[PDB]
């Protein structure tokens, strides 16, 4: 009965059946030779998560942690990185050499990875629970200013605030206002957090942004993606979002290169 060791993972959150988390990760570890890592899913509250960390046995090498308890984990950690108190949450909990758990954002790297670059000047459209990384991902991608194109002028200065700490220029753009056209205009790139049912109704305002990451994967192409491609542009989905914020896990967790082409074959 000698077999070889393995470790154990797993996702936090409530509603904790939409992750692709599992997926990915058991993609990955198969493509890298761990078959007997295991990854399971774990319902679990904001209130809950501390305890259940804090109980865990050595073998526990890592964690991706959804919502709601991406606060509760950046509180929860003994050491985290600089991006992660930047953002202000952590979607990742990883096990250190001598017991601690460091906390990390790798929503970031979703955004980093997915757009590439950003150019000098983007948007993101709406002010909701994933723009704060949305943000400090453009400002990691080198743009000089961040627009806030949003209906709620005070979630947005928020938003615009956070831009600023990260070192870029922020501001805000009423999205049902007449300056979206001329922040449009001058536009490199732009990043939509909200439903595709809202932003259709903005899409062919948005049309003529150059590349635009759109959170939204299914159905796809979504309106704002269709209006884009028409106009010449560049439209990438959410998947690659999800795809991005894995590699960064896996490698974390693994300490190996992540195995890119086999975790996009689980994608979707």
């Amino acid at each position: 009965h000698m077999v070889p060791d393995s470790r154990k993972a797993a996702v936090l959150g409530s509603p904790i059946t939409h992750s692709r988390s599992p997926q990915l990760h058991l993609a990955a570890y198969r493509a890298l030779g761990l078959p007997s890592w295991t990854y399971e899913r774990i319902e679990c509250t904001a209130e809950q998560l501390p305890g259940l960390v804090s109980a865990l046995g050595p073998e526990w090498v890592g964690l991706s942690v959804t919502m709601p308890g991406k606060f509760a984990a950046l509180e929860f950690a003994d050491q985290r990185t600089d991006r992660a108190q930047l953002v202000g949450s952590a979607n990742t909990l990883v096990r250190m050499p001598t017991g601690g758990w460091r906390a990390d954002n790798t929503d970031v790297d979703g955004v980093t990875g997915a757009l590439g670059t950003a150019g000098d000047s983007a948007l993101v459209i709406g002010s909701g629970g994933t723009a704060p990384a949305a943000v400090v991902a453009l400002a990691e991608l080198g743009v000089q200013r961040i627009t806030i194109v949003a209906r709620d002028e005070g979630k947005a200065s928020r938003l615009v605030d956070l831009a600023r700490r990260c070192g870029a220029q922020g501001g805000w753009c009423d999205i049902g206002g007449a300056a979206l056209a001329d922040a449009v205009a001058s536009a490199d790139a732009a990043v939509s957090t909200i439903p595709a049912d809202a932003a259709a109704v903005y899409a062919d305002a948005l049309a003529r942004v150059p590349r635009v990451l759109d959170a939204i994967y299914d159905p796809w192409p979504t309106p704002l993606a269709q209006a884009v491609e028409a106009a010449g542009g560049e439209a990438i989905n959410g998947l690659q979002m999800l795809l991005n914020q894995a590699f960064a896990q896996v490698e974390q967790f693994t300490g190996m290169p992540a195995p890119k082409e086999a975790m996009r074959a689980a994608l979707g």
